[PDB]
């Protein structure tokens, strides 16, 4: 599925990405766009042979299980592919075990190169929450 920003929006609110840990909810919009163009199923593969998952681009060498990344961990007790829904709560409850470990959304290369310190804001304007 390929979500709108202010549907993506409504849908991590109801999920309780607003504000979860201090990211308030267009820096979680602002990462989902420039991770996955807000499309659910997007999968990419990284150079060392994990790949990325779904909205958030979830990384099966810490996160999910593909039966393909050798040494990898599981983290979130997941198929990668429960990350590719149409249905995102796999993707947010797993991404809320990745920003709680310590280095917040630092985890998303994404969103500290393109959304950090920028007007967040900017991705729920003008959406009904
Ligand atoms: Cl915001
Ligand atoms: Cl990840
Ligand atoms: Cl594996
Ligand atoms: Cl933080
Ligand atoms: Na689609
Ligand atoms: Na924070
Ligand atoms: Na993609
Ligand atoms: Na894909
Ligand atoms: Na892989
Ligand atoms: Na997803
Ligand atoms: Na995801
Ligand atoms: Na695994």
């Amino acid at each position: 599925k390929v979500f709108g920003r202010c549907e993506l929006a409504a849908a991590m609110k109801r999920h309780g990405l607003d504000n979860y840990r201090g990211y308030s909810l267009g820096n979680w919009v602002c990462a989902a766009k420039f991770e996955s163009n807000f499309n659910t199923q997007a999968t990419n593969r990284n150079t060392d042979g994990s790949t990325d998952y779904g909205i958030l681009q979830i990384n099966s060498r810490w996160w999910c299980n593909d039966g393909r990344t050798p040494g990898s961990r599981n983290l979130c007790n997941i198929p990668c592919s429960a990350l590719l829904s149409s249905d995102i709560t796999a993707s947010v409850n797993c991404a809320k075990k990745i920003v709680s470990d310590g280095n917040g959304m630092n985890a998303w290369v994404a969103w500290r190169n393109r959304c950090k310190g920028t007007d967040v804001q900017a991705w729920i304007r003008g959406c009904r929450l």
